[PDB]
């Protein structure tokens, strides 16, 4: 029956940021609930969230590992000699090293709870019993035994999202990214299903660690993966993945998966094509985890798509009840959940209300090679603006003149409103893209124009200087129509 | 008896600035342009050539070599991510690095030749350019002003763009020492090398020699004062010192060669001013570069020099002599390739375009391709604190994600923002760590737009990256109030 200013359900990026800020910035008394104290099966997420446990952090460590496939090969062009027949990619070591670093992070979030006054952690399954009462139970089952009942002036829902699995016969023989982080052996043959972040990122991880003779296949339901990203870059990353041995199967989708007696899976596509692989990893979206919160108990409204409905300020239709992060289905990124939670605490317990700006958010795909993007792609720009200019550069980076990776083109594109030169979006493909694009995120907060980029003096030699070397559009959109040249003087 | 070839513009020096000027004058302004340089491809005897220091013996081959050098770390760091391979078979083949670099530089030389052959109104002259009088450039067989005149060119306008050259101290035995020029052509990697100087070139090459040295090798860098890389952020100077050490380079501070003798085995015996001594296979002087003014015969026309030996120019790159201009390293303003380019483009716009324009030498982003690299743009805190009553410093120093597993725990990434605390305006940003050169580029655009610390903070991080740390700091680590460093503003 313990009372708190704030009760947070979900010890993830959004929930921890809100919880820590309320206790430390504002002197509030804070309870935070989550289902597990460190990573891995059975509940996968845990203290620190999807980011720490089965998301940004282990994914980034494992893509970093996969990049060495390239490094070891490209080294030879710079006079490095070693016994190439002795190279092996040890997946068990990768996974163990990742486990240990993730476990360190979990214990350091445990450390934070223990060392911070008015910030308490409760292990279990939180749901809403009423307006001001969060119940903590033993399991996801609402009929399981009660562990605690926390009362709450304010309740924050930050339970994140969960892999979506299509309802096909045999889906129980497939995995999601959760299980991918713990496979005991790397698959010899693997199908990644989906053309978005997770499928592309993991396709590159499995590509580097595959045993001899192995093959990664990614399949996508439509023509061209990475819908929503810059189109030249969709095409170019498709090519660069293909050049590193990944087969991109377009216009295909599994209809049925069968278990072979030897443990492999027999996939039938809606087309009637079939393929045998060791692992089928489903990466077709993540959905809000609303189901276990018993939201009917208090009437918190959901969106048609299943997200907790919130206003600009993260408020539900129930006063004193809030939702942030992936549970809201708005932008599913760690940094945004964070900014959301920090803005919610500042609003509830602070001076002035704050809302998170979901426009011009810079983000990245840690594919090999990686993507960095901030702002509008050109087909979206072309519907909002009469005149759009596109500046485009695509070049072999300096080192890939001699590394042997001739296929590794860097792509830089800037999209403007051509009527005033205002930059609307920047899109980058190639090593460094995630790092380069960060400060570009800042430039878009400052009403940057194309001439603000081209009049800035280059840093040489970098890939990034190409962003500041583009003066003349490559093509335009006028009234929605793509054209090499402007028709008229206006 | 017969007419000289006549140009709107004669450029002496086919390097970063002079080519940008020449190409722009010919192609944007329809001018008839001559550009003179002493060699058509890289290497001894003259080292720079068509394409400049940049292409031949600077930015381009340097960066290819530092990129080579980084595989020493990659090969070692890959173990932590489960890569396995026979450690005892690894060998760094310098001769192959150099041959690969040579071919890449030669293809760039060749593409510049083709640029001349293909662009009408743009001509190349091989030889040594000097000013015979105020509208006459002569192209001679050698740097000796008494050598035969190959061509006498009529010039309405004359651009001086001959760059800089390594400075060598007047010590006994200086003839046994090399500069960065010879470093690019060493037939074998040196076992033991002293790099003299604590600036860009000593530090970049120390990491190159470090990766490629044969077994039992040692790279020593000496610097004359207490802390290398003066003019850079102090936290960074100290952190880069620690990281060079941690990678096996030995840093001798407060030391300076007084003389060098040849040992009987061909090695060098260096004696320092302090009376200390060191034997090495190569002594590489990297103690600065000075403007290359001597061969131009500037006395023929009265072009004035600064007290420091740069050609003196106004803000638009004009000398005291009408129709004679100077851009790039020979002006001694900022010695960087994109600066020289920006000056050449600005100068041509001013002279042939309709559009008077000057280069802004403040807030220029630049990088040191050390291992780990540095990226920086704008003012260091101690400079800021002399011109602003209240400066805030925002500092973050952290072990990047990957180095919790790579084995390279010494690899801290440092990110610093220097502000005018009275309105939040960012004065300088200083980065140390992999990716810094790449990150800083768009930061350069940020300062051009007068970003404040709040615009950085308000911007949503890209996660996980090093860069996002720049967008995650809201609270000064400390301040300068009237020049005085202190943790807390006086209440
Ligand atoms: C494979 C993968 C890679 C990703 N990589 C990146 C990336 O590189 N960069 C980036 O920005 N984003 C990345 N993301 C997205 C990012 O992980 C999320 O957007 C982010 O973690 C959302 O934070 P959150 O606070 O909304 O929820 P989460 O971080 O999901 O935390 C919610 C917590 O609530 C707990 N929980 C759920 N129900 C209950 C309950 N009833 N009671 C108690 N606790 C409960 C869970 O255990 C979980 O720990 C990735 C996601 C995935 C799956
Ligand atoms: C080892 C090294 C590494 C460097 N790395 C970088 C880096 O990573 N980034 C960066 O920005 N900067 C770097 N720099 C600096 C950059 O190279 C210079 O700032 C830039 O080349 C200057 O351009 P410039 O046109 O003034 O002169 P230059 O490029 O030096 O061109 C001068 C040209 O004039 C020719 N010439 C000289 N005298 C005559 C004569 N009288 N007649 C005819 N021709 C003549 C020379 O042969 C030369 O080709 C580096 C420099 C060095 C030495
Ligand atoms: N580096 C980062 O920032 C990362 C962020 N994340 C976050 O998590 C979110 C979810 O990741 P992810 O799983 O890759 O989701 P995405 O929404 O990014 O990708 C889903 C992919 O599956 C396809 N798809 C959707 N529905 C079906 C279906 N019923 N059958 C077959 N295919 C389908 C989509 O195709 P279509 O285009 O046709 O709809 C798309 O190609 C990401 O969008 C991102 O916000 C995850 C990983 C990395
Ligand atoms: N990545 C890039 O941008 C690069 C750019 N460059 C450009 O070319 C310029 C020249 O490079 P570099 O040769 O490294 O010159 P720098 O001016 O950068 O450094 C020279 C070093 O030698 C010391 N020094 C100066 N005079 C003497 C002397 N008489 N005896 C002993 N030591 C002395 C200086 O110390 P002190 O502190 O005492 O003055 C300094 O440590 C750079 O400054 C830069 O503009 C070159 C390489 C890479
Ligand atoms: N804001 C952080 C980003 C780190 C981050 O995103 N952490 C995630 C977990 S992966 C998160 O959900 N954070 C919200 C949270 O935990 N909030 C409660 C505490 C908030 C205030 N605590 C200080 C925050 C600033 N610094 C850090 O949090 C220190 N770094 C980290 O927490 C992470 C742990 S995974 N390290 C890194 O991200 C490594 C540094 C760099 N990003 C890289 O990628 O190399 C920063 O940029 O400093
Ligand atoms: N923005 C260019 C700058 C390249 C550059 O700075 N080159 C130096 C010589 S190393 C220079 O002095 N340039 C002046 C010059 O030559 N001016 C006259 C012609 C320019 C007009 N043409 C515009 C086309 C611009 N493209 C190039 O000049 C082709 N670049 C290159 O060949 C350089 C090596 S010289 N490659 C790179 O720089 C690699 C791309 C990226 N910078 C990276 O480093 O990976 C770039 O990023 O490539």
């Amino acid at each position: 029956s313990k009372a708190f200013d704030l009760v947070v359900i979900g010890a993830g990026s959004g929930g921890l940021e809100a919880g820590w800020n309320a206790a430390t910035l504002y002197g509030k008394r804070v309870a935070v609930v989550d289902v597990q104290t460190s990573h891995g099966p059975p509940f996968y997420a845990a203290l620190g969230g999807t980011c720490v446990n089965v998301g940004c952090v282990p994914k980034k460590l494992m893509v970093t590992g996969a990049q060495y496939m390239d490094h070891l090969r490209e080294s030879a062009g710079f006079g490095w000699e070693f016994d190439g027949s002795s190279v092996k990619a040890n997946w068990k070591k990768l996974i163990a090293a990742k486990n240990e670093a993730v476990l360190d992070i979990n214990k350091s979030y445990e450390g934070m709870f223990n060392d911070t006054e008015g910030l308490d952690f409760f292990l279990g399954w939180g749901s809403l019993e009423s307006k001001n009462v969060v119940v903590v139970r033993e399991t996801a089952d609402p009929k399981s035994a009660v562990k605690e009942r926390l009362q709450a002036d304010h309740i924050l829902l930050a339970t994140g999202s969960w892999p979506q699995m299509p309802a096909i016969p045999g889906i129980e023989h497939c995995i999601s990214s959760n299980e991918a982080f713990y496979l005991p052996e790397p698959p010899r043959r693997v199908l990644t299903v989906g053309g978005g972040f997770i499928s592309v990122e993991f396709a590159g991880i499995f590509n580097a660690y595959k045993p001899p003779g192995g093959k990664v296949t990614l399949c996508y339901r439509n023509n061209l993966i990475l819908r929503g990203f810059d189109e030249t870059i969709r095409e170019e990353v498709t090519k660069q993945l293909t050049a590193n041995g990944i087969e991109i199967m377009t216009n295909e989708n599994p209809a049925k998966v069968s278990l072979n007696t030897d443990g492999s899976k027999h996939v039938t596509f809606e087309s009637g094509k079939t393929l045998d692989v060791d692992v089928v990893m489903m990466a077709i979206g993540r959905i809000p985890r609303t189901n276990d919160l018993q939201l009917g108990n208090v009437g918190v409204k959901l969106t048609p798509k299943g997200g907790v409905q919130v206003d600009e300020f993260s408020r539900t239709n129930v006063p004193n009840i809030y939702a942030i992060g992936d549970i809201t289905d708005r932008l599913m990124l760690t940094p945004v959940a964070i900014n959301e939670g920090a803005a919610l605490v500042d609003t509830v317990f602070g001076n002035k209300p704050r809302k998170t700006d979901h426009t011009r958010v810079a983000s990245a795909v840690f594919s090999i090679p990686p993507i960095g993007t901030c702002g509008l792609i050109e087909e979206v720009a072309a519907k909002e603006f009469e005149k759009v200019a596109v500046y485009m550069s695509s070049f072999t980076p300096l080192m890939h003149n001699i590394s042997g990776s001739k296929y590794k083109k860097f792509v830089a594109k800037i999209v403007t409103n051509h009527s005033d030169g205002t930059v609307l979006g920047v899109h980058l493909l190639g090593d460094g893209a995630p790092e380069i694009i960060q400060a570009v995120g800042v430039c878009l907060r400052l009403n940057a124009k194309i001439s603000d980029f081209y009049n800035t003096i280059g840093v040489h030699p970098t890939s990034a200087e190409e962003l500041c070397s583009m003066r003349t559009p490559s093509y335009y959109y006028v009234k929605g129509e793509k054209m090499e040249k402007l028709p008229d003087s206006n």
